[PDB]
């Protein structure tokens, strides 16, 4: 069987029933909501373990903050899996997975620096990309200097240099081997 | 049960149903409207407790009033729940939520600054001031002199303060908190 | 018991259907309509009381007053509750509501002229306010001298102020004090 | 019971149902037609009287004698009733009631007001409008040509209207 | 029986469902289209009479040299009633109906010249046929003159109900419960 | 000779000192600045007429007073003359020309009420327009009922219409009579 | 010599101080304006006649009668020359001239085609007044005016437009 | 001598040699920029006194009040003149002018209402209506009162209110004056 | 000796001096009016040959007629030059000129329909005009009104050459350049 | 002696020769290149006092900071004189006059914080403001903490309270007593 | 004797007859073809030295190349001097004044910072700044991917500069 009325909607339902869920765009305001509402709701369920997959060039640091609260305040673990672009926020929340359980496809490029921009309060901006360097230190076991000088050149890493960095657990493995692996 | 056919407004009516709001929107008039018409529909089902989670930048002090006063025209207590950035008519009604039920998640930013007849913006100001005074317990001069100076608080800044009573606790430790 | 399927529409039908409506928007054309056309419905059902909830800066006096046609037209009597905003033709509908039946949540602001602009014909213009005071003069007691007076110099009043005024019948209290009232 | 699934779709099709009809918008291609279906669609169903709620700024010459037409065409009588504001187009539809079965409420405020084809319009439409009120084709034509708005009495008395619906409300006016 | 479920919708539908079709909208691509497939839809069920209601300013004269030729190609016969504005294509359509069974009521205003423009979309000789063709279409259903039809659009000349009728292209004036000032 | 330079503002110059203004356009700040300007200037050369050819849809009646003011202000009698159009403000200021030197040509087509809109403050608005009604009733002898009325029905008056009504004195003779008179 | 400073401006004065005058814009509150300066300009420096090349579609039938009546208000005579196209209140311009000097070059295109009372009686007006300029009755001028009419250099003669067509070393395919 | 060229800018050049200025503009930066450095630049020619012909609906209370400094910074005694309209700061710069030289034609209308840190705007508009109220030797009380009616003056009435001297008699007498 | 004062004004006032005209730009009501009270100008002056270089789309076909009546109005003979890209009205232009007196650079691009589209809608008007601009080339070329009208509804593209013996021009001027195909 | 064409340019241009400037627009590229330019060229001229009268917001701390130094560069001393609004750079502009030569009318309204908003990467956003917290504190005496503590807090100072502050050495006196001065 | 009829093109015209030059704004098509012509036509009147006051954020690549063939096209030496903000191309042009002539205000802020000839311009760029800095190419590249200002004199010991010119000012971290 399959019950599907729709080709897009109903895809994204038939995930969310089985715990999977998608962060393949900005986050924001909207974006974030929907995030934080969707795994609350899933934690509700139960707390069997929750897969994100992310493809996301981050966006506001704030609404990225607020998503990796809720991240670690339900009971499920969440299993991060990347692929395509992720950057600044949407790194440091494929960083935050389950030890163990955080892997990315093997052309998915990762960096910490914003590819949106700075913008999405000067003070403010520099207090919350100082904290998110903190947090993204404590996931990688990289120091806080290293972290940000990699964000100030705007370092771009494949699939296995940012397991080298401590951003992910492993590189998955496909039909497709990397040109450079 | 899983009797969910769409993802977005499906899952907040199902929050809506076990007496669940998001205010994660700037406050208007027709923000302020829909809050209002679900605050008075949830008490007029029950008096159980009304959680609504707070994500705002802020906006209209007159619906901002309008919902400090529904807050306290209905029999429900409700506890306020911040994360992300709240500021100015949103932090009001954080701090107007019921005593002992205010919190706060770890990362979410906090700040009280705020800024059509010239006269009437002032007063509802000086009101506003009067309220988060109340609610805080910091006195009138101290939160009209914190809301000129554009100030973000942490967490535990704003429970220090008396706009939250707690933070939740996270299985990730706060770098400046502890 | 909570059969919803929407969290807006549904929610103000839940009290529609409890005689309960919402005026909480702009008054123009659009929802001077449906605020009528909803009004003529539900005393078409019965004549139990229909409550108003207001909270609007008036808009357009023609419109207002077709509101205020209906208003009395209809056999049910009327209560009227302001939160939020109210002004010009929206405080003449909360006037206008069944004596002592008119209720304001303390933070109600309340004004007479128009924060929206009297623009929804000079003459016509001056025509329908100098109308709109007469009724809200007939509503209050204020003479008609006071009203436009009170009009031209764009006061505004508490909830307290607006009881005195003769506006309203009583200010609801809260669990939260007014640092002005008693 | 109130078996309406919706506060704006379905109480207008509650009205519909029992032969009321809101023409509360500018008169347009659109509108028009819209209501010239309502019209030829409740005349279908029976011939009992078909009830209008005016409040109308005007429109469309071209399309107002075509309502005009189909008042007409119909079997069933219409009854005029207008509220907020009627001009023009709309005040002339609002004449065209059913002689006797027209009403305003108190507050509303009346008001009538190619080339040679827009003259040619008006010269009809002020005939049209003079058959419904006595009042002389020149009386029309001066009173069209100086903006001037009625209230619901001074309506009656120019026979635009037959009766002024009377309201817990009394007019200061009257 | 009311069982209708909207104003708009269920009334043209109920209207439909009986051969009542509305041409009340400017003759283009889409109005075209779906008043073709609409006419091969109900003479596909049957070949009763269709009824057509008019009121457009016309638009198109290729697509309504194509509603004139599904006209002619279906079975049913088609009365054409026109009401409010009638123009160009709108009035040849409203012409072509059968002969006996065109009318229209009092008020309406007929011409043929185009009152939306003939630019509607320059291919200028195709343009100048297009309209050289209409003419001897109209020609053909009032027994006018190709010369007549032609001196009359170019004058941008209106006509009245009556005089409609004298001029071919309807057969009857529905009487009215209001009698028109000038008949 | 004809020292000139320029096709249109040294024509103008060259009227203009010969004590000849042309007011041919909507009525507003600009407008009324510049032509307070030239009454003022002028008046200070000498008291000799002055001659105002008037061609306008009137515009803002705040600044037609205030031309109105300067007009009975300077010493120099003004003689009006119209063409064209002539309505509200600029009929109100044809008709204070020095009497027995208002004229019009015979096509000219003048009326009392705003071609361009009473907008250019409800109570103000009406102020000004009775204000206006006033003056004209001065200038015309015509009661202000009348003058009042006129306006509200949009009343169109040919020249020798608007001598009669009290606006002008005389309608130019030219080589073309006109059909209506 | 030539003391001409630049080809546009310059020009323009050239022939204007010649009493020549191009009308070849749209007719409105601005180009009139302009005109009746000039006309009342040039009728100041003496009396001779005054020639004005007209290639205008028309425009503002008050800003027309405006023009009409300045050129009969001066002492000097109008030639009136057109040229391009000339269309409603600009035919009549161009009809108004001084009777025996209205001209017009072999190409050019000649057509005779806010209170809805006013702007009838304006039209009505106009056809009074081109009438009495061409000798064709009013219901002719009216007539002609609705069919969107237009005219080659001769018709217009032989209608009371204009006095002669200018003969040019090119003849005309339909002359 | 009629040395004139151009019939806009050098007519207001001929006035500004004879040192008549014309305020018939809006209030801004550029515009009370430009009137200073005309005011500025006539004083360092000599004192006599400076006309300015005021015909403004107000504008910036900060430009206007830097004019109102220069006025009272400068050697030469400043005499207004309205007509038209004359409103907010532009009612406070033709009060300011030198006393017994300040004049209105008889239909200029005159009003006082008024109305970008709040507290700010509140500020100037205290310390407008003290120079007002200097000006026209009414109270500050009732000045404010009926700056907040929106009210218009008739050059009498302007005069009696103390803005203005006198007004300028005319060959036309006002239909409500004598 | 080079007393200029500016690149581009006085640069075309040396050759106006010298009855030299550039039509390189498209004719419109505000190009032909400059056109015309230029030819009207120089042919005050005395009777010499008047040079026009002419690069020109084209465009209103009226203003194209004026501009050609003035030209065999005017007694002076004029010389038309092209280059660049010549057609429509421009061409019938280029054709007009003193017989023999006709030339045109080697990369010039000739055709007879309008490339900024034959919309410079009054359509009688505007087939009458193309049909009238036919005959006058026609005359100029000896090519037949078919031939002209054939060649314009195909957009026809013609190099200086093909000008030549199509009869719009008399000669092409022969440069230190040789065309590739002449 | 009045020999001025224009009343804008002309009289900018008679007090430019008496070594006046106005700094009275927002400062960006365009101005802070013009007002550098006549520093420069009044400084070579020669080394007498240059006076210039300050009205603006600020604007761009880069620019600003710009003319700070062609300020100090130059040899002639620079009187400053503020009135209006005068913000940000500005404000330190005003504060680096010489010594007993800063002053400012009665009715001027001096702060520290940037009116037009700080946007003219956010380290050097940070870098600029503190810098520019220096200097005003190396020219009025108040420490580093308290200008940026009253920057924060957009503090508006009048005259008398700027000259308190160290930004000015006087409060000129006009006909015109200020209501809160002496 | 201050015979200047204009404040702002007359003054700028003083200092250019004078053989100064300001690049104040955005390196582009316009401005380069300007300066272009500027340099070519002092060189033109002599080759005494010609100094050119730079502030600008940038611009085409490919016009600052254009810019630098003309400086090393003159005989007229180039002294460069730099305030406000100087950045990419525009530091360049800066560095690649005279050897010893190239100065800066205390309070300038210097930053270094089709598919396939944007990155050949890119590098073929970092050569040129290396030879004026001495600066290997590695350093250039790092240097210039990590969006960094530099303070007067960290623009001098980095050799992009070789004095900044002391003012009445002290720069407080100098």
């Amino acid at each position: 069987h399959m019950d599907i009325k729709d080709m897009k909607k109903d895809v994204k339902l038939f995930f969310f029933k089985k715990r999977i869920i998608y962060l393949t765009d900005e986050i924001n305001k909207k974006t974030a909501d929907e995030l934080i509402s969707q795994l609350l709701y899933l934690d509700n369920i139960n707390h069997n373990d929750i897969k994100i997959y992310i493809n996301s060039p981050g966006g506001s640091i704030n609404e990225g903050l607020a998503i990796l609260d809720i991240f670690n305040y339900i009971k499920s673990d969440i299993q991060t899996i990347s692929f395509g672009l992720v950057a600044s926020m949407a790194s440091v929340i494929l960083a935050s997975g389950k030890k163990g359980k955080r892997k990315s496809l093997p052309n998915c490029r990762i960096m910490i620096h914003q590819p949106l921009g700075n913008a999405f309060q000067t003070k403010e901006i520099l207090y919350l990309k100082k904290l998110l360097y903190h947090y993204l230190s404590s996931f990688t076991n990289q120091t806080v200097e290293t972290i940000e000088k990699d964000s100030d050149r705007d370092y771009y890493m494949n699939a296995l240099e940012a397991k080298q960095y401590g951003i992910i657990d492993e590189v998955i493995e496909t039909k497709l081997p990397h040109p450079y692996f």
